[PDB]
DNA sequence: CGGCCTACG
DNA sequence: CGTAG
DNA sequence: GCCG
C-alpha cells in the first residue's frame, strides 16, 4: 500500500507522527556521527514513511507491512508508544559525543570527519575552536564568526528582501535573467536556516559567466560576507535590518534554460526526496539522474525537459507538487 | 553479499 | 575534505 | 538497518 521510494509518495510539509519520525531522525543522525550511512538512511526512510502516512500510529500494527521497518525501528516506535520514550534515543540524546558532534556539525564549513577528529582532540565547545584558529579553513572562520546569525531562523520577510536584492543584482549583470526561489521555502516551509536561488536566461548561453558579475554586483552593495567560472556560490549575506544586520546563509545558482528543470527540481529538494528519485531513476529505470539532467547510458542521449512534470513523467512517476516533497 | 545520489567548490 | 538539494 |  505504501511505496517503498520516497519520491512515489506524496509527504506534505505538516503530518500525524513528528514525535516518533523526530525519534527516529535522531538515530539516523547519531549513525552518521558513526559514520554509517546505511544505517543513517534506513532511518530516514523510516521517519519519512511516518511523514507519509494519513493518520497518527497508535499501535505497532499499524507498522506490519510498511517499507523500512524492521526489528529495530519497529522496536523505538514500539517503546515511544508504550511508555512515551525510547531508552535509545534518549541516551543518545543526553551523551557527549552526541551533543558535541551535532555542535560541531552545524558549523558551516564542519562536517562529520572534521567534527570526529576535533572531538577525539578533546575539543568540546566553540570557543575551544576559536582558541585555535590556525586549525580553521576560511570557510569555518566564516562559518564559526557567524554562528549565532545563522543559528536564527530565516524567516519570509527575510527571503523576499534578499529576493529583492538578488533580482536586482542579477538584471544589473545580465537583462532578461530570472531568480527563482527554490529550497525549503519553495515547499511552504515557513522558516529556514537558509535561503537558497536558481538563477537563468530564456537565451541558452548567454548565463555563461553570469554568478561571477552577480557576485561582484552584490559585493560592491555590501551585500557579502562571505563567498568562496563557477556556478554554485555558497554565500554568507549581510542582511538589513532596522538600525543594523544581520548574517544569512545564501545559495546562489546558475543554470541553462536547457537543464532549468533538472536543476529546479533538484534544488526544491527535499534531500531525502532527491536521493531516493535518484536512486529510483537509476535502479527502476535505468536512467542516471542528477541537476544537470537525465541521461540514458544505452542510447547515450539526454532528455530533453520543458518542466518538472516532465521529469517525473519520463521516469513514470505520478506528478508530484513541491510541497508534497517533504520526505 | 553489498548498496545505499550525485553533483560542484 | 567541504558544500547543496 | 533494511532490502534487492
Ligand atoms: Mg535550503
Ligand atoms: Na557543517
Ligand atoms: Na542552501
Amino acid at each position: 500500500w505504501m511505496p517503498a521510494y520516497a519520491c512515489q509518495r506524496p509527504t506534505p510539509l505538516t503530518h500525524h507522527n513528528t514525535g516518533l519520525s523526530e525519534a527516529l531522525e535522531i538515530l539516523a543522525e547519531a549513525a552518521g556521527f558513526e559514520g554509517s550511512e546505511g544505517r543513517l538512511l534506513t532511518f530516514c526512510r523510516a521517519a519519512s514513511v511516518l511523514k507519509a502516512l494519513p493518520s497518527p500510529v497508535t499501535t505497532l500494527s499499524q507498522l506490519q507491512g510498511l517499507p523500512h521497518f524492521g526489528e529495530h525501528s519497529s522496536r523505538v516506535v514500539q517503546e515511544l508508544l508504550e511508555h512515551g520514550v525510547c531508552e535509545e534515543v534518549e541516551r543518545v540524546r543526553r551523551s557527549e559525543r552526541y551533543q558535541t558532534m551535532k555542535l560541531f556539525t552545524q558549523i558551516f564549513g564542519v562536517g562529520v570527519k572534521t567534527a570526529d577528529r576535533w572531538y577525539r582532540e578533546g575539543l568540546r565547545t566553540l570557543d575551544d575552536l576559536r582558541e585555535q584558529p590556525q586549525k580553521l579553513t576560511q570557510q569555518q572562520k566564516a562559518g564559526l564568526q557567524h554562528h549565532q546569525d545563522l543559528s536564527t531562523p530565516v524567516l519570509r520577510s527575510d527571503v523576499d528582501a534578499l529576493q529583492q536584492v538578488v533580482e536586482e543584482a542579477v538584471g544589473q549583470a545580465l537583462p532578461g535573467a530570472t531568480v527563482t526561489l527554490t529550497g525549503g521555502f519553495r515547499r511552504g516551509k515557513l522558516q529556514g536556516h537558509d535561503v537558497d536561488f536558481l538563477i537563468t536566461h530564456p537565451k541558452e548561453g548567454q548565463e555563461a559567466g553570469l554568478l561571477p558579475r552577480v557576485m561582484c554586483r552584490l559585493q560592491d552593495q555590501g551585500l557579502i560576507l562571505y563567498h568562496q567560472a563557477f556556478e554554485r556560490s555558497f554565500c554568507i549575506f549581510r542582511l538589513p535590518q532596522p538600525g543594523s544586520w544581520k548574517a544569512v546563509r545564501v545559495d546562489l545558482v546558475v543554470a541553462p534554460v536547457s537543464q532549468f528543470p533538472f536543476a529546479l527540481l533538484g534544488w526544491t529538494g527535499s534531500k531525502l526526496f532527491q536521493r531516493e528519485l535518484r536512486r529510483f531513476s537509476r535502479k527502476e529505470k535505468g536512467l542516471w539522474l542528477n541537476s544537470h539532467g537525465l541521461f540514458d547510458p544505452e542510447q547515450k542521449t539526454f532528455f530533453q525537459a520543458a518542466s518538472e512534470e516532465d521529469i517525473f513523467r519520463h521516469l513514470g512517476l505520478e506528478y508530484l507538487p513541491p510541497e508534497q516533497r517533504n520526505a
